[PDB]
């Protein structure tokens, strides 16, 4: 579990993300798609996009980034009590979207890179450590639901 002090490091930096959800969501998805091109192939909506410049120009991608970060924020703010929020997400990601757990690890790494670029002063090693723990918790709970339903392990 995270301590109360580690949750406070997480949510302090997240309040800052909430100043510009759309810009954050962009940088994260672009970083994901460039670092791990195979992830872009999951998105019928985005697979036509070939360059970073086309990505940065897509309003629909920016819209999806807000969808993603809003759902994540609602989970973080539950500070681990996130069962009701996380269940619907794991079901759709397992059964509809077919998203490997490994891809959730990839987007976690994208999230941490972008927070580090945008908020150095609020995102030192101790906050980075806390955020890494929160994302691990998120992945571990999703992984449990996947296993239940019989999805890739
Ligand atoms: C932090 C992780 C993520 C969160 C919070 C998240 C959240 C969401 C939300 C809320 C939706 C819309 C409702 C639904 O279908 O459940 C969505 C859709 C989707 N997500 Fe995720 N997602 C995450 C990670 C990923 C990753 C890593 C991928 C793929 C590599 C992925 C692929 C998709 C696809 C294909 C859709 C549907 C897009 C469309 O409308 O066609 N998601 N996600």
């Amino acid at each position: 579990v995270l301590s109360e002090g580690e949750w406070q490091l997480v949510l302090h930096v997240w309040a800052k993300v909430e100043a510009d959800v759309a810009g954050h969501g962009q940088d994260i998805l672009i970083r994901l798609f460039k670092s791990h091109p195979e992830t872009l192939e999951k998105f019928d909506r985005f697979k036509h996009l070939k360059t970073e410049a086309e990505m940065k120009a897509s309003e629909d991608l920016k819209k999806h980034g807000v969808t993603v970060l809003t759902a994540l924020g609602a989970i973080l703010k539950k500070k681990g009590h996130h069962e009701a929020e996380l269940k619907p997400l794991a079901q759709s990601h397992a059964t509809k979207h077919k998203i490997p757990i490994k891809y959730l690890e990839f987007i976690s790494e994208a999230i941490i890179h972008v927070l580090h670029s945008r908020h150095p002063g609020d995102f030192g090693a101790d906050a980075q450590g806390a955020m890494n723990k929160a994302l691990e918790l998120f992945r571990k709970d999703i992984a449990a639901k996947y296993k239940e339903l019989g999805y890739q392990g």
